[PDB]
DNA sequence: TTGCGCTTGCGCTTGCGCTTGCGCTTGCGC
DNA sequence: TTGCGCTTGCGCTTGCGCTTGCGCTTGCGC
């Protein structure tokens, strides 16, 4: 009744399940494995949707990603978008579209472009659990 | 007798947790639901609740929270006052507009080119009591 | 020892563990009296004996008769298929028209741009006992 | 000790435990024959290998033969069709057992194979190519 | 805790969960099911990443699946009942990396988010891309 | 060169040009083989517009159309064949002018790009709609 | 004078000088005679009234009547069919003869009527309701 | 052989052939028509291709438009859109798509909007053809 | 006096004066000689009975053989198929595969992907002695 | 022998003109086509011309300019020298990238999520000596 | 690669969210 | 509204153009 357990996509793709004696040491595990390169779960539609205040320091671990300037995620890089407010100010990370992205991923833009999200950072409250420790 | 519910947590790890009794399912619901975890995925067209528990709805039971609007996983969904026709029954909807990163199979065409997203309809149905706050 | 998972009246996902494998059933009819779910409508609906119809337990998959047939906050229709001899046999379908916000999937296209969802066909097959309400 | 996930004849979302590994397909036979199935149709059907269609165990994937001898999975009936080799430098073709059925209004579309005369087939299993697999047989 | 399940679709395509005792004993697990045939999750969009200089001694039981050259003396491996040919992709200098890209014809059953148009109205399904990266050991055959 | 040249589709779907001797005498020609049904041109995209000041008398022959009522006292105009029904569209003030549209229901038949999505998973098939403007005279029923 | 287009029985676009307007229907019957159609076939089919049908003159059309009693048109065969009236206060149909074929694999999406059994069809002419025009008949 | 005979669709959408008996009237009889609201032909795809020295006094008229501050067509509204270059600078006229434009003309922009071009100006080099008498 | 419209080589669309009716045949075998057109290729290719293959004028609908049939710009494969009795009539096809420019329209899907626009078909019907070469 | 050609202008008009004798049409192509006015549509794939056709082209007889591209009804091609492979045969392409208001029949996907629109390919072919500039 | 299965009367509603420089490749399976 | 018609072996290639504040409505035909 601490006990938790969290499904995990290996680096292999492989699906495996990792149980968590303590609850309150999740997002610990989830930074191991996320080193790793292990996810768990599915990227939300439009992209992680992150508070703004938390990407000056985010920890790209936990959803299994690595920087590198760009952010590496399940052998994707994706670049750093600086969207100077006008709408809210936001930093999106974003790649282009590859002939392997499925549609439901496709964010059409500007001049037949399509863009695939894996975060945004903006508005809300930040949340000190989510930056680099 | 032990139950296991799965949870989708704020960060979208897939978590599964254990519960005692079935009599404490909902206080678990409730208890993940306030850190934005959510169980499931939202119903198409939405969840489909009672009318008569829209005004004391425990948003926390799916993850949700007011805010007068209501928030989840990320999205703000606005309160709509559907009037009854006489034929339609009342209705109280909470939906959002369609954002260019919304899948097709969740977006509702409406008039003007304009794409709905729902999260709940509250609508006929009886009054479950469980479904307030405490 | 099994375990069966369900999709809760809330769309939590549940997993119920039971001790004896002859209790399985009772335990659908159980969570199912609540309205829990289990697993997906297979395309087409259900598909049961016909000598099922006329006393089948609806709370085996989270239904409840209301004439209609209640499914996940859906209403479903009963409709009689009769016999034809081009050779079609008889059949009773419980089935619903498509909302905007049912997926393609499972739309049914059919005459007048009429699409129906299907929740159960009752057709052919041998009457299974344990079908029905004990 | 594994777990295996079926999916009974009413639908029902359940899982097994087997103490050891030695007795999976004894599990899957024993609850395939009471119509419950474990994991989806592969795209394009089962791929078999050919010399396993003769004397193939249905009950392995929920499935059953019932008289024409059809076989029945998740309620639907699925026809035995010999597709003969195609010897030609073109176009080779190795012989094949395909058990597939017409599409319904009910089958969406990534299960339906489009082929001719406007006709779509939904494909239950393949027997081609391979090699004999003794624990495919019925026992 | 040390523990780990493993989810695999056996080669009848059953959902079949495995333990495993120690996290070091992952990828032997793998290993051991996947010369049955065994598979674990999903081919990714755009099939396996792994690096270039992995490519030579892979062990492809890691994901379930073999090599085999045909009479033609291709050089195919096998997955889920399917053949994918090994492609030499040559670097560009436009900038592309070298690459070997192991991928099949686009079959009538094949669903459309797994289809990769190309050239000639020709459509590709990919199991994996050997590309770039800096060399595991551990994905190689022991 | 004073004469023009008109052409139409007859009621028996035929491609028949007219000749006509004057410019002046454009409308009337066209009334002429309008009362036989005979049409035009296409009808525009989203129905033809006319001033909502010519609805009440509008000479429906200009376009071939003519106009019935049915016995559940419908105001009915056939055009081609096919039924429009008259309905009043109410002043908005999110502004909409008011506005009298003839449309039908989208058959079987007909093609997507006549199809106007609306509420309830309708679609409707635009003939005409009286709207705004000013009042020609021209349009009028002589 | 007034002037007709046809497209002949080999595809030509052909324009026919008629000297008076009386003439016109003359004129219709007889390149339609050779096959020669003009314009389009109307989206539905053409739609004739219900006491046109019995002697219509396919000429008109560019048809003509072949033994089954089919109609030809521009080189396909179109089936007569009786759709009976149906007199209920939801569904209101009148009584109707239509004339149509099954879609073929060459037919585009715009002529194909969706109907039950995933069976398309393409319609020629619908003769229901209105008033017999006496000029429509075989002379 | 100096005759010319255009082809309009008119205010009522019918189909008239006009003839000319002078070539060099053709503008003349197109900029007659064109005050009625005759069109002659379809609006390119992508809309009129015009260059852009001649936006400030182009005779609308000449295809069957006029001034209203709007460009009315085949009665549509079409509203003035300055592009400052940054890309050549353009005026484009253009308007929302509506339920019953069909699927070729729309334009998908920014915010699940799509826009129907009448013209745009740009480039080229002016004709006086074009201008306002 | 009829008049015929012809697209030329270069794509024009040319009108043609034609004295006498019974001159019409003749002016599209001299026009199609230079490859020019008239009208458009029907869904499906042509239809002319089989009896008219074997000395079929080409340039009647502006074609030419060359052993391929060209038209318009692309060759055509001629194809003998084969009456069947599961009841099919002997017929004598004339197609090409589909290339990327072609239009969804003139696409005819077929076994293993492959896509065939058509040109004309050979079946049924009665000979048309005026349809060979004279 | 009187013809008839049928122009769309520079202003997108449909004008039909007169012309004396067959023998004129192409002199009267290209002095309607220096003003760019064209006759037809651009085939589907583009024009197909012969190879040897290239160099000289008389690009006013489809209402064309050089300017190093090829100016056709407001939009720019380029000019792409298609190796021939040994099997593919040489080929002089014509084509720009797709626009955002190029229809779907038009458009030629290529490698890279990139569309081409053609205007014309030179390949093949025996040379017309009336294509060249005179 | 295969020959083909179906049937039903229908449910609505809402104002709208936006942004980004782009990644390629392969021969093909019936 | 209707019962159903088919067949064929396949042709490739190219670097890319971009921009805009948005218009609604209707009950439905088999
Ligand atoms: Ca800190
Ligand atoms: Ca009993
Ligand atoms: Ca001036
Ligand atoms: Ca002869």
């Amino acid at each position: 009744f601490t006990m938790l357990q969290i499904e995990f996509i290996t680096d292999l793709g492989a699906r495996v399940t990792v149980n968590v004696e303590h609850e309150s040491r999740l997002l610990d595990v989830q930074r191991h494995y996320g080193r790793l390169g292990w996810t768990s779960g599915e990227i939300p539609s439009g992209g992680y949707q992150f508070p703004i205040e938390n990407e000056a320091d985010f920890d790209w671990s936990l959803i299994g990603a690595r920087k590198w300037e760009l952010v590496i995620h399940r052998g994707h890089a994706y670049r750093r978008r600086e969207l100077e407010a006008v709408l809210p100010a936001a930093i999106k990370y974003s790649r282009g579209a590859k002939v392997s992205d499925p549609q439901h991923v496709r964010e059409k833009a500007d001049g037949d472009i399509e863009y695939v999200s894996l975060a945004i950072f903006r508005g809300g409250k930040r949340q000190e659990r989510y930056a680099v420790p």
